[PDB]
C-alpha cells in the first residue's frame, strides 16, 4: 500500500523537525521509504483573525511512503509520532506546531469517515501539500476528479515558494562573518543573510572573529546583535536556517546561550581550549558542539606535515571526544572539523582532505568541512582571484556533497 504523507512545521528547529519525522517513519520495519520531496516555505494558512502570534512562515514537504499498515493504523503511527516530537494535539486548530503529519494521498483509493478522510479533504485546496505531491506522483489526479489537472490546480493556488534547501545527507552552513557602513546605512550583513537563505544555505554560522585581538564584550555585542536582528525577522523569513555560533571562548560561548539558548542548534568551536568546562557548557543547553584540530601552533616550522597528519589529528579530537562523552553529551551531538586553515602545512591539508572519510570513519563522529575559498584544500595557487576560488569550491563541494559529508562550510552556495 503506496501513501503520500504530507510533512509541515513552522515552530522550533524547522528542518530537523521534518528530518525528525522523516527518521521516525522510516525506523518502522512496516514501511519502505520510497521518495522524498523538496521543502517548500508558505505563509501560514490562517482564519482571517487569529493572532498574529500564528504567522509564521511554513516549511512543508512530503514523503512518498510503501507500508503494510492500513489507512487507520497509520494515521495512530502518525499521531504517535507528533507526539513523540513534541506536538500538542490539544492546542487550538491552527496554531503553530512542530511537526504536522497527515495522509495526503493513497495512490487511487478513496475513504471518507469522520476521523479520516483520503485524499486529504483540503489536497486540492492548499500548494503547500500538492506541489510536493505532484512532485512525488507525477501523473496523479485526485480519485474522485480524474478529469481535473491537477498541475494547473496548483498554478491556481500559487503562493509557494520552492526552496533550494534540501533533505539531503549534506546541509550547507552559510559563513555570516561580522567582523562596509555607510553614511546612514549597514545592513549589509543583513542582504547577505538573504543571499545565503536564498541560495539555500540550511545552516548558517554567525561569528565575530577574524580569520586582531578583540574583547569578549565586542564579540558577545556582535553576535547579540546580529541575534536580535534574526529573531525580528524570524516570522516572516522564507526559511528559517539553523543557527551554529562561530567562537573560541568560554566566556562568550556562556553570555550568547543564556541569552538566545532558544534560537541557537549548534556551537562550532574554532580552538578547543578548556574543553571541560565547554562540556558542561553544551550538557546544559543540549547543544550541537564540533571540535576543531587547531593545537595553535605559531611557528610555521612546526606545522603538521602529511604522513603523520592523521594519526596527529585523530589523537586530539578522540582526546576532546571522551571528554564531551564523560560529560553525558550524545555522540551523535558531536562533529568534528579538520581545520585545514590551522597548523597545517598545504600538502597536509589536501591530504586530510583527501582521506576525509577514513578520519570520520576512526572519529565515529559526524565531520564539518570547511574548504571555502582555502587555496591549499582546493589545489590552487594562494594568490587565486576570488572567482576561480569559489568555481574550485562549488567543484569540490559537488564532491563532498556525493561523499555524504555531514556538513560544508561555505562563504557562498
Ligand atoms: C494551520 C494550517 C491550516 N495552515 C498551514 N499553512 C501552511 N503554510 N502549511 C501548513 O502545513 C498548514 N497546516 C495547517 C493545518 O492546520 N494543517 C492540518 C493540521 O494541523 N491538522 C491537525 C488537526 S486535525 O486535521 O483536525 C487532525 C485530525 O484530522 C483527522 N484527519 C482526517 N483526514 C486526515 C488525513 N488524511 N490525514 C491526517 N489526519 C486526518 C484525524 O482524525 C486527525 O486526528
Amino acid at each position: 500500500m503506496q501513501y503520500i504523507i504530507g510533512i509541515g512545521t513552522n515552530i522550533g528547529f524547522t528542518i530537523e523537525n521534518i528530518h525528525l519525522a522523516i527518521t521516525a517513519l522510516e525506523s518502522q520495519q512496516n514501511i519502505r521509504i520510497i521518495r522524498k520531496a523538496s521543502l517548500y516555505s508558505s505563509k501560514a494558512v490562517l482564519k482571517e483573525d487569529a493572532p498574529k502570534e500564528w504567522d509564521i512562515r511554513f516549511l512543508n514537504t512530503a514523503v512518498k511512503i510503501s507500508s503494510s499498515l492500513k489507512p487507520d493504523e497509520l494515521l495512530v503511527l502518525l499521531k504517535d509520532i507528533e507526539l513523540k516530537i513534541g506536538r500538542d494535539l490539544n492546542a487550538p486548530a491552527w496554531s503553530p506546531r512542530v511537526i504536522d503529519l497527515d495522509i495526503l494521498a493513497a495512490e487511487d483509493l478513496i475513504l471518507e469517515t469522520d476521523k479520516l478522510t483520503i485524499p486529504h479533504k483540503e489536497l486540492i485546496n492548499r500548494s503547500f501539500a500538492l506541489a510536493p505531491l505532484l512532485e512525488l506522483s507525477k501523473g496523479w489526479h485526485h480519485p474522485k476528479y480524474v478529469e481535473w489537472d491537477l498541475n494547473i490546480r496548483l498554478k491556481e493556488l500559487g503562493e509557494i515558494v520552492k526552496l533550494k534547501q534540501t533533505l539531503a545527507n549534506t546541509i550547507r552552513m552559510g559563513i555570516v562573518n561580522l567582523s562596509s557602513d555607510g553614511n546612514f546605512d549597514d545592513n549589509q550583513r543583513k542582504l547577505n543573510l538573504d543571499e545565503l537563505i536564498q541560495s539555500g544555505a540550511e545552516i548558517i554560522d554567525i561569528g565575530a572573529e577574524s580569520t586582531k585581538p578583540i574583547s569578549i564584550e565586542e564579540e558577545f555585542n556582535k553576535l547579540d546583535e546580529f541575534l536580535e536582528y534574526f529573531k525580528s525577522q524570524l516570522a516572516n523569513l522564507i526559511y528559517k536556517p539553523l543557527v551554529s555560533i562561530d567562537t573560541r571562548k568560554l566566556e562568550v560561548m556562556q553570555k550568547i546561550l543564556a541569552k538566545h539558548h532558544d534560537i541557537i542548534w549548534m556551537i562550532n568551536d574554532v580552538e578547543c581550549n578548556n574543553i571541560e568546562q565547554k562540556a558542561q557548557l553544551i550538557a546544559k543547553y543540549n547543544k550541537k558542539y564540533v571540535i576543531i584540530h587547531n593545537l595553535g601552533i605559531t611557528d610555521r616550522n612546526q606545522y603538521l606535515d602529511k604522513e603523520n597528519a592523521i594519526d596527529n589529528v585523530c589523537d586530539y579530537i578522540e582526546q576532546k571526544k571522551q571528554i564531551l562523552l564523560k560529560h553525558g553529551i550524545a555522540q551523535q551531538n558531536i562533529y568534528f572539523d579538520i581545520g585545514f586553515g590551522f597548523g597545517k602545512k598545504s600538502d597536509t591539508a589536501r591530504y586530510l582532505l583527501e582521506n576525509i572519510i577514513e578520519i570520520k570513519r576512526r572519529l565515529e563522529l559526524k565531520a564539518l568541512v570547511g574548504h571555502s575559498r582555502k587555496p591549499s584544500v582546493l589545489g590552487l595557487a594562494k594568490d587565486s582571484n576570488l572567482a576561480t576560488l569559489d568555481r574550485a569550491t562549488r567543484e569540490l563541494s559537488r564532491k563532498l556533497e556525493k561523499l555524504d559529508i555531514d556538513i560544508i562550510r561555505v562563504h557562498k552556495i
